[PDB]
């Protein structure tokens, strides 16, 4: 199965998901002096008020927390988007050190970690069938420093041991997920793809300039979880990022100057 180990990541990714050579993969590298400013997008409206999380889930390289999207209560709008996109899920990208974990690079510094939050565009029906589409998915990514910590990150951090290994799940009711928002929206956006196999084209990327602050102490229960399933020898679930991709005919907007 796919992974992020020698044998099975990234570099390898490409021979049972040919799309991964693809026009629009990601992550890229966000150059921020040839991103250029673009008025003619609107404002980006997050509103996560109504959200309704469920559970959590380790699915063997990182860890989801699911909502329920059966309505439109968590959607975002706006910005390079047209019509609705609806909270399905979120999770995150990290590295085994702080210099490291990011996927989206911004001229070339990788951060500790990013946050991707999974929305989806209501005009396909359901999740399955928004991936087969070109505009299907919007996923608001967001950057992680090492600093101070990040209060609503932690009813996140302190489940994580309930759910130390694959195939672990856990309630995870009532979490509001704008505990996680920076103060600003300003972002980058270009047309890409999922990090993760099957890779699908399909992705509106919506990058924060502005990271959030979380502190060792949280990122550090991060990489305590585990790749392994529970009885299995110990893999700690670290660096389940897939580095930066090529831009080709892409060009990357920003939504302030
Ligand atoms: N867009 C998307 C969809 C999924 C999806 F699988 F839920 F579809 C995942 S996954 N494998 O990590 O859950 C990850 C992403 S990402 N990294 O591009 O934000
Ligand atoms: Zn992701």
């Amino acid at each position: 199965h796919w992974g992020y180990g020698k044998h099975n990541g990234p570099e390898h990714w490409h021979k049972d998901f040919p799309i991964a050579k693809g026009e629009r993969q990601s992550p890229v590298d966000i150059d921020t002096h040839t991103a250029k400013y673009d008025p003619s997008l609107k404002p980006l409206s997050v509103s996560y008020d109504q959200a309704t999380s469920l559970r959590i889930l380790n699915n063997g390289h990182a860890f989801n927390v699911e909502f329920d999207d059966s309505q439109d209560k968590a959607v975002l709008k706006g910005g390079p988007l047209d019509g609705t996109y609806r909270l399905i899920q979120f999770h995150f990208h990290w590295g085994s050190l702080d210099g490291q974990g990011s996927e989206h690079t911004v001229d070339k510094k990788k951060y500790a970690a990013e946050l991707h939050l999974v929305h989806w565009n209501t005009k396909y029906g359901d999740f399955g069938k928004a991936v087969q589409q070109p505009d299907g998915l919007a996923v608001l990514g967001i950057f992680l420093k090492v600093g101070s910590a990040k209060p609503g990150l932690q009813k996140v951090v302190d489940v994580l041991d309930s759910i130390k290994t694959k195939g672990k799940s856990a309630d995870f009711t009532n979490f509001d997920p704008r505990g996680l928002l920076p103060e600003s929206l300003d972002y980058w956006t270009y047309p890409g793809s999922l990090t993760t196999p099957p890779l699908l084209e399909c992705v509106t990327w919506i990058v924060l300039k502005e990271p959030i602050s979380v502190s060792s102490e949280q990122v550090l229960k991060f990489r305590k979880l585990n790749f392994n399933g529970e009885g299995e020898p110990e893999e700690l679930m670290v660096d389940n990022w897939r580095p930066a991709q090529p831009l080709k005919n892409r060009q990357i907007k920003a939504s302030f100057k």
